RNA sequence: GAUGCUUACUUAGUCAUCUGGUUGGCAAACCUCCGCGGACCUUCGGGACCAAUGGAGAGGAACCCAGCCGAGAAGCAUCGAGCGCUCUGACACCA
């Protein structure tokens, strides 16, 4: 399908004032670049609301304008393979067309017809106002700004509303079959007690009301009441991250033997920029300036200080394997996208992989099951279903990195560390609110803090990544196996509940699967995550399944265990990483209890 | 490795008992009401978002800005250790 992961991985340095520039012309300056985002933003939102009402509706006749929809969202698709301006240059003529701001051979006829029909359609008093300001703008403004909301009204409406109707034909069928399968008593019936719920303010799947005791009927309406729901669209709000503004070629003039930028605003004439300073290329950082020239420069701002993004182009690494990551994810987003949808999603990935296998897959596929604990975590070895050997990481960083606590809050990044923060922000917000309720939360109270605790959230998770990633290097893996997690919490996150503050402290399992994804992308790896089957409570020997849920725990506050049924003595880490290591394959099944 | 001076510098990459502490606020910044106009979802109760070459008030608790103290980055200057040279913790960066 489409190329989700390419090859970019640009970099971001924070702006400095060069030692030359007074501190009060660099303010000066900063607030010049300000006001540059701010239309930059603005521009790209007006052209999303326009180009919004062109989508193809789901359960309707395709209408007239839909070519030319696909056409803006994918030019490569509905370009030919070959053609020798890039696909964008066609995208912006065919968006000028359309906006009435193409007789070439690269476009269709079908196309020319579609922006026919789609230009004789009634612009709104901001369309009218938005195109008119945006006739003077340069060509390469333009088409950098077209290509900015493409991108962005694709990956936030387009992947989700795919996902959602794929996931609404799941459901229709799972809902057909256990209607026509177990309860044949409900032709009717569920009306007479869905009646009462509608006429009170019960807007919500999970009726969170106790048992009356009809409750095969509140069974039902947990499940099958409602449809999925729809993804809700959204703008680059300037209070949240948004876009980047981009500073294309010919537009930024970057020094690197000393670190400053040459940034040139749009209505900047040539040869005058903007210069600043900023923090210098790390020297071990793997790539370097001269490796491979910058693509371009990505501007944003968080909180109120500037930062910059350089763009680079590094290959990718071609995998043993005959398939693309992409296939992977679009098994589960698409195929089976359902609970019961899972042990099939399995199945058919591991079938793909199998037969994509050049040789032998099951005699040599180096496979590496990596399991993510707290304190500890270990990754065993596969080479063809046979255990090798199960590897430690070192992931509790203190004033030295160790694989294991020493032995009252723990310094370091710790879960202790985080949950400090987490109880100044609940003990800091009241008073705030007091002293509003005098006068007379918000994404910018504690706007420090909170900054600090993500950044050492995401600190933690690169470390998990990279750490993998190298234990992966070093015996030559083809296939690492990990688990769907939602993550840990720290102490004070449930004291600080009802406000979406405390999702800064999270810790964000999901966060390490995607950095471990896009980084064995990199070297030519496949990734592939299994459901979340306890692997904890299960012995990798032979699959007892413990459920004691009482002794359990003690053993592993303390990293041993002891299967219930046989007796073995492997960590907890270890365990787990061989039953994801057998999992994969069909030595161990998913558990399905469901019924 | 130690020591001293200077800097229109940093204290908003993380950790090492650590967004360092403190004093205040003209401009400015930040903050609160609208709201021309656009728009996604919706159980129609409402939720969520952008926005005028757009207009009105207000706090220095929070946001922002400035001063002071503590500290660290370097350019130079002294001595030293090891072997003139090498000489300042660990990690980590696809936002
Ligand atoms: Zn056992």
């Amino acid at each position: 399908p489409r190329p989700r992961y390419r090859e970019e991985r640009t970099l971001v340095r924070k702006l400095l004032p060069r030692p030359g520039q007074s501190k009060q012309e660099f303010r000066e300056n900063v607030k010049k670049l300000r006001k540059a985002f701010l239309q930059f933003n603005a521009d790209v939102s007006g052209v999303c609301q326009w180009a919004i009402q062109f989508r193809p509706r789901y359960g309707k006749p395709a209408e007239p304008t839909e070519t030319f929809w696909k056409f803006f969202l994918e030019p490569e698709t509905s370009l030919p393979p070959n053609d020798s301006r890039s696909p964008e240059f066609r995208r912006l003529q065919a968006f000028e067309a359309a906006a009435g701001i193409l007789d070439d051979p690269a476009f269709t006829n079908e196309l020319r017809d579609s922006i026919l029909a789609v230009a004789s359609r009634p612009k709104t008093k901001e369309a009218q106002r938005l195109f008119s300001r945006l006739k003077d703008y340069q060509p390469a403004h333009r088409m950098i700004l077209a290509k900015v909301a493409a991108e962005w009204i694709e990956s936030r409406y387009r992947r989700a509303h795919q996902n959602w109707e794929r996931n609404y034909e799941e459901w229709k069928k799972e809902k057909q079959e256990w209607e026509q399968n177990h309860p044949e008593l409900t032709p009717e019936i569920r009306e007479a007690f869905n009646q009462i719920f509608q006429q009170l303010e019960v807007k919500e799947k999970r009726v969170r009301i106790c048992p009356a005791a009809d409750e095969l009927y509140r069974k039902w309406r947990r499940e099958y009441w409602r449809e999925p729901r729809k993804p809700v669209f959204r703008y680059p709000s300037v209070k949240r991250h948004s876009i980047a503004k981009i500073f294309g070629e010919n537009y930024f003039q970057a020094d690197f033997k000393n670190s400053v930028v040459g940034l040139r605003l749009d209505s900047m004439p040539a040869g005058q920029y903007l210069e600043f300073a900023f923090a210098p290329w790390p020297r071990n950082y793997r790539p370097q300036p001269g490796e491979t020239e910058i693509s371009s420069v990505h501007l944003h701002f968080v909180g109120t200080r500037p930062r910059i993004g350089f763009r680079f182009r590094v290959p990718h690494k071609r995998s043993r394997f005959d398939c693309t990551q992409e296939e992977l994810d679009e098994l589960r987003s698409r195929t089976f996208p359902r609970k019961a949808q899972d042990q099939k999603f399995l199945e058919a990935a591991r079938k793909r992989l199998l037969e994509t296998f050049p040789g032998n897959a099951e005699q040599e596929l180096r496979l590496l099951a990596v399991a993510l604990g707290t304190d500890s975590a270990r990754a065993a070895f596969f080479i063809g279903k046979t255990f090798q050997q199960a590897f430690p990481l070192k992931i509790v960083k203190i004033e030295k990195l160790y694989e294991q606590w020493p032995n009252q809050p723990r310094p370091g990044l710790s879960r202790d560390h985080v949950g400090r923060h987490l109880q100044k922000m609940r003990a800091q917000a009241s008073e705030i609110a007091q002293k509003r309720q005098e006068l007379t939360l918000q994404p910018f109270d504690l706007r420090g803090l909170t900054v600090h605790t993500a950044r050492m959230i995401r600190d933690w998770a690169r470390l998990n990544a990279r750490q993998i990633i190298q234990l992966a290097e070093e015996n030559q893996v083809d296939l690492i196996v990990l688990e769907s997690l939602r993550g840990f919490r720290p102490p004070g996150y449930e004291n600080l509940d009802q406000e979406k503050k405390r999702r800064v402290a999270f810790f964000a399992h999901g966060r390490i699967r995607r950095k471990v994804t896009e980084k064995a992308v990199e070297r030519g790896m496949r990734v592939v995550t299994v459901p979340y089957l306890a692997s904890s409570k299960v012995c990798a020997e032979c699959r007892k399944k413990q459920k004691d849920n009482k002794q359990w725990e003690k053993n592993k506050k303390r990293g041993l265990f002891k299967c219930e049924g046989c007796g073995s003595q492997a960590q907890v880490d270890e365990n787990a990483a061989r039953v994801l290591g057998r999992v994969f394959w069909g030595e161990i099944e998913l558990p399905t209890a469901i019924p």
